[PDB]
């Protein structure tokens, strides 16, 4: 479907988004982390798997509602829903500095109010973050 396609559009982008990262081992791919939620998995899985996740160059993929590992030396991605709870996880992971980067990706149409929370959620620790486009804003 043309719709389901747009879903992967953002994904394939974030899952490959090579952002300004430091290179320690010359001659090594770009390891990127990902953090998905109930919806995030509801979209990433249908168009991605565990073996494909690591096969694309993922350093770690876990649920915001789980024990996140400390990988400040590797860029991270947060493809989740901008829900009240999620917004709290953003400021929770942003302050912990679990990952160097935080390529955010909202499933629904977040608002300036909720957005400011995540935007500032990082400002608290000054973590490099970037809110990507949404796909489920029309479906899912």
């Amino acid at each position: 479907a043309s719709i389901r396609e747009r879903q992967t559009v953002a994904l394939k982008r974030m899952l490959n988004f090579n952002v300004p990262h430091v290179k320690n081992s010359p001659g090594e791919p770009v390891w990127k982390v990902l953090i998905y939620d109930r919806f995030g998995q509801d979209i990433i899985s249908p168009l991605l798997s565990v073996k494909e996740l690591r096969d694309m160059g993922i350093t770690l993929h876990l649920l915001l509602h789980s024990d996140r590992d400390p990988i400040r030396d590797v860029p991270a991605v947060y493809f989740v829903m901008p829900t009240e709870e999620n917004i709290d996880r953003l400021c929770q992971d942003l302050r912990n500095q679990l990952y160097e980067s935080y390529y955010l990706n909202f499933i629904s149409a977040i608002s300036r109010s909720k957005l400011e929370d995540i935007a500032n959620a990082a400002l608290a620790a000054n973590a490099v973050t970037q809110v990507a486009k949404v796909f489920d804003q029309y479906l899912n």
